[PDB]
């Protein structure tokens, strides 16, 4: 009793093997009984955060911040900052400021302070500073906690894959997602790895794209949020290839769902229904990448080169080098000059 | 025996013997002990006036002398001279400045200035603004002649940077600051040139008036004479007027481009093609190649050439001259949204 394995993966690996249907129930009861001054408790923290077991995470945090082991206290403090940042309790500026005031000592939290900043960049769609930031992480400095060493490596593979996607560097994108999948048994990371591989194939391989989305759908059947994410991914895939789309949510007023309605109606020369849908979208407040997609759809319904120029403008603003291929193709179909196209490819927004 | 500040001689040579400033200063400067502050000032004096006969003699004697401060000055003015005569590449110049382990704030300032001149002359404008903002003349507190001439240098360069940013009022204000700060003919000349050039697309007569003003104080000097001739030549091609300033006896890129530009302004396309066929076979920096494509786009009426011109103006980060292909594209009915998009995007 109170005896811990030297590496947290042992109890996790057992739980996933022998009792996979009770993983939460078993792990919450185990992690909430750890002495929080211990390496198992510090490992349990990262276990809870990777799976978004917020209920387990919050309790570890509050216990660790108040304990006398400075390592646990520091882990608690910066995971606290990540939860309060990922949920808009605090801004980006005061998180960076709070992180600086910690003078972080451990290599683990030096890595995670950067990961939580990268997650906030992924959240907001702000891809430009992500390359620099993710190059500063050096996980080889983590020598004492191999569980955290390994889980963080999965986190970096998944983020690198997402970065490579937006850079339209798709072979690398798929390499990083495959390294992610080989390295993990955490549902969240498998899910986003299958979603990224499939998205990376959106413009090249319909059947392989679909196959990855369905595999991801298979492992998250009873998670309403992941399930919907894969359905939306499949819906977009079928609109890109201009096929019959049985994934469209017609009972939704989210931007993504309505745009897919319009994209399908446009694909099938249902122009009046399509304008009705874009009528609906004009009364909703769009952000940057949503606007990019909005002008692409308007450019196609009106067959108007101007609206595609607007689409390119907003894709460049968000440093989306992947999805920008959609308006660039339609401009070409309208006979736009080759040199112009290359120029639009080469120039960057900054 | 020397004055503590070099401006004591120059101002007396300028007030009393203005018609023989060169003769008298070539004599005085080459009779200074190269180890002293006056010799270090004479080097800046000679370089700012482009009296290379004084400068290159001081550089030699200062590098082989035993005062370490005079030696450092001489070595980095030598790097300026070799780079500006294409004896060494920019990479070799940067490498050599690093190996010098520069100690004075005067040469920390001038080491950045000579890079700035190289960027200007090579059409590589995007690094200039960051680099110039690193210059801090206040650290120069022992040689006031050098502090004050470097300050004039920074005004003229700031004025040029604003010009290439298409920030034309700010351009003219810095050139005025430069004029008010100097009695050195070289800096007066490039100030009138920059003011005139800032008026190229808006005010023909005031542009020409500044060119003729710079000409009025410098015509006797062949180098300066030619610089205002070329400015007036481009002015009159921009405005598509009869052009009495064309140099038909030159094979420099600048002069050949103005021939082609004039031939195109009139309907003389075969003469223009003859000139451009020659220009094809010359190495261009990015800014020069952008002009080349603009002229090709006008001759061939080919939109892709105009897009290539914009491409190379973006690479050089010239926001002023890019107005030439933009207008031609507007005339060809190009979409306004598209042009605004090209304007807001950048090369990098």
């Amino acid at each position: 009793d109170g005896k811990t394995f030297n590496e947290f993966s042992s109890i996790v690996n057992i739980v996933k093997s022998q009792y996979p249907d009770r993983e939460y129930e078993l792990m919450k009861d185990y992690c909430l009984n750890l002495d929080v001054k211990t390496k198992a408790a510090r490992s349990a923290l990262e276990y809870a955060d990777a799976n978004m077991f917020f209920e387990i995470e919050d309790v570890l945090i509050d216990s660790m911040i108040s304990c006398s082991n400075m390592k646990s206290k520091e882990y608690g403090k910066v995971y606290k900052i990540h939860r309060e940042l990922s949920n808009s309790v605090i801004t980006e500026f005061e998180a960076v400021k709070r992180l600086g005031k910690l003078n972080i000592k451990t290599p683990e939290m030096n890595s995670f302070s950067r990961l939580l900043l990268l997650y906030h960049y992924l959240s907001t769609g702000n891809f430009s500073p992500m390359a620099q930031l993710i190059k500063q992480i050096d996980l080889s400095e983590i020598s004492e906690n191999m569980y955290i060493r390994n889980t963080y490596q999965t986190r970096v593979h998944v983020l690198m894959s997402n970065i490579k996607l937006n850079e339209n560097s798709l072979e690398e994108c798929r390499e990083y997602s495959k390294k992610a999948l080989e390295s993990t048994n955490i549902l969240r990371f498998q899910v986003f790895s299958y979603l990224t591989i499939g998205n990376s194939l959106l413009f090249s391989n319909y059947e392989l794209a679909q196959e990855n989305f369905l595999k991801g759908l298979s492992i998250s059947v009873q998670n309403e949020n992941y399930n919907m994410i894969f359905q939306q991914a499949l819906c977009f895939l079928n609109n890109v290839w201009r096929k019959e789309n049985k994934w469209i949510n017609f009972e939704s007023d989210s931007i993504m769902d309505l745009q897919e309605q319009a994209h399908c109606f446009i694909n099938f020369n249902e122009n009046s229904k399509a304008k009705e849908v874009l009528d609906k979208l004009d009364l909703l407040v769009h952000n940057d990448n949503e606007l990019a997609m909005h002008y692409y759809l308007k450019g196609r319904l009106e067959q108007n080169k101007a609206c595609f120029y607007s689409s390119i403008e907003y894709f460049k603003k968000s440093n989306d080098k992947f999805l920008i291929r959609l308006p660039l193709l339609e401009l070409q179909k309208m006979g736009e000059n080759q040199k112009l196209l290359e120029l639009l490819l080469l120039l960057e927004h900054h």
